[PDB]
């Protein structure tokens, strides 16, 4: 069936959309080639519509059925519970889209009577009606990128499809516990969202080392959400139903599947019918879990079809990497074509075709790779990094323009051991926070799709707890990593190391001069910049720090605030 059908009504904005990075003295000090940075807007929604609209063909074989049986068996060991209306209300982000029924996210978090009474009504109706399609809104994502002259053209806006606020609270009630618990039980060590960046590195390295002649590849499904069929969504539901659930949870999950997850009508911001969806909704609670399970199922079965030798998967939504034993270069290339043939058969045809990699460092998964540096003792050590272009482009935008969720703070947290986050992101943003006297202001950021309020001054103990003390003393980064960063700096017109070190020394001295938590930021975050390194010792606040709840599950599109 077609992933979408369209009426002709436009995907509309409801406010101004800015497409060009503004000229701003603060962002210019970070990167001067502002014309390389752009944001997606509703003006390219039609381009995206064309790309995501296609007919899906799917055939299922024994390998698929076998894997599915195994998955269901593990799922049958899971017990999940309903959230109360209050517990669900409290998971709603403060800036979550307001209801069309006369209330907003503040009213939900405040447990206002209008909000809470409406949520109750929505739930009752889910129980009473398991057929009528639930309305969704479709909007164009506004996201920031750098131009890629080599790829030929710019990225069009992604589309987000989401039901009303009251429905979203109901999804939490029925499914938050399931989507939080089930993926790891079903997929075990292959479920990527259980890992911090350090733990993902450890898994990838240990997995690579476990093969005699390792080969790895990432598999890029073309528009994954669009490839998800009604069968797939019903298969997902059948896995959820393997859990030990309360009778009302079972009914709510069935109703949500029939009326929301399988498909339904699409309404623009102006209330006009834009069309109909028969694929994954990008903005529901089950998007991440659903995609992860389905990607895992198809890939696992495809591994068996291609006769890949000792294949280990790492899956995060639609993002997939496979590490296995090489059978030789020609044999590996052929195997990857069979794997791709099988994925296609299962309705996950490829974007870029997979290519075998024999150096773990060159495998990009979840837009990131393993790299090497040295700690203070000189020990060669592994850490997670990525190409810094998108992080820097977004940091420039977020410097010039106030944004709901910043990405720069999440990037500092996740990529704290990297040379680019330390050299550029920490230096830039602490300089800004100093100037504005906003070091003390908590900021919203995202980790694995979930929103968190984080205090910049707590960054030293967060980083220690997450990455270890070595994060403040890594050095001797790989030539490839250094070169990748230097290329990006030239491309974006970012200042060189000499300038960031001078900036960092000044930021550091100011921080130290202020005392308290500010001084601890100066000492630990910027120790790299000074000639005479201080001895960094364990931060007491770090040993009372529980960050495990940050790396439980993915929630991208799922409207979660922790
Ligand atoms: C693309 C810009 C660039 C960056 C770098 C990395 C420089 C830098 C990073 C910048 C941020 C965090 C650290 C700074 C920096 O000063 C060093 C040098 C260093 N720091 C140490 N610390 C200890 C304990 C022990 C040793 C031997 N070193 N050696 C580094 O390796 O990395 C190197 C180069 C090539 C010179 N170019």
């Amino acid at each position: 069936s077609m992933s979408y059908t369209w009426t002709g009504a436009l995907i509309t904005p409801c406010a101004a959309e800015e497409s060009k990075l503004p000229i701003n003295a603060l962002s210019n000090s970070l990167l001067r080639h502002h014309n390389m940075v752009y944001a997606t807007t509703s003006r390219s929604a039609g381009q995206r519509q064309k790309k995501v609209t296609f007919d899906r063909l799917q055939d299922l074989d024994d390998h698929y059925r076998d894997v599915l049986k195994e998955m269901k068996a593990k799922a049958s060991t899971v017990k999940a519970k309903l959230l109360s209306v209050e517990e669900a209300c409290k998971l709603t982000p403060p800036h979550s889209a307001k209801s069309k029924y006369g209330y907003g996210a503040k009213d939900v978090r405040n447990l206002s009577s209008r909000a809470v009474n409406h949520i109750h009504s929505v739930w009752k109706d889910l129980l009473e009606d398991t057929v009528t399609p639930i309305d969704t809104t479709i909007m164009a994502k506004n996201e920031v990128f750098c131009v890629q002259p080599e790829k030929g053209g710019r990225k069009p806006a992604r589309l987000i499809v989401f039901p009303d606020l009251g429905v979203r609270v109901c999804e939490k009630m029925a499914l938050y516990d399931v989507v939080s618990t089930l993926p790891q039980v079903v997929m075990g060590s292959s479920y990527g969202f259980q890992y911090s960046p350090g733990q993902r590195v450890e898994f990838l390295v240990n997995t690579w080392k476990s093969k005699k002649n390792p080969m790895g590849f990432s598999y890029d499904t073309r528009c994954f959400d669009s490839t998800v069929t009604e069968n797939d969504i019903r298969v997902e539901e059948s896995i959820y139903q393997c859990c030990d659930l309360a009778p009302e949870a079972r009914q709510a999950i069935k109703s949500l599947t029939e009326r929301l997850y399988i498909g339904g009508p699409l309404t623009n911001s102006k209330g006009q019918n834009c069309g109909y969806r028969r694929c994954r909704a990008s903005g529901v609670l089950t998007t991440s879990c659903g995609n992860t399970l389905t990607c895992y199922l198809k890939a696992s079965a495809a591994c068996r079809a291609a006769k890949l030798q000792d294949c280990t998967m790492l899956v995060n939504g639609d993002d997939l990497v496979v590490i296995c034993e090489s059978a030789g270069t020609q044999e590996d290339a052929a195997s990857l074509r069979v794997f791709t043939e099988a994925m296609t058969r299962y309705s996950a045809p490829p974007g870029d075709p997979p290519q075998p990699e024999y150096d773990l460092e060159l495998i990009t998964s979840c837009s990131s790779n393993v790299s090497v540096a040295h700690d203070a003792s000189g020990k060669r050590v592994y850490y997670l990094t990525r190409d810094p272009t998108t992080p820097l482009a977004r940091a420039a935008w977020e410097t010039a323009r106030h944004t709901p969720v910043n990405s720069w703070l999440g990037n500092i947290i996740m990529y704290a051991p990297t040379l680019w986050a330390r050299m550029i992101l920490m230096t830039h943003f602490f300089s800004i926070l100093l100037a504005q006297e906003q070091l003390e202001k908590a900021l919203d950021c995202q980790i694995y799709g979930a929103c968190y309020s984080i205090e910049p001054l707590d960054l030293p103990q967060i980083i220690e707890r997450l990455h270890g003390l070595s994060a403040f003393s890594l050095h001797s980064y790989s030539p490839g990593e250094i070169n990748r960063v230097a290329s990006c700096l030239r491309k974006l017109g970012v200042p060189p190391l000499r300038v960031w070190r001078h900036r960092a020394r000044s930021v550091r001295a100011r921080l130290l001069s202020q005392g308290g938590r500010a001084a601890t930021c100066g000492k630990y975050l910027f120790n790299w910049a000074v000639k005479t390194k201080l001895k960094l010792t364990p931060i007491p606040a770090a040993s009372q720090l529980d960050l495990s709840g940050w790396f439980v599950a993915g929630y991208s599109g799922g409207d979660i605030y922790h």
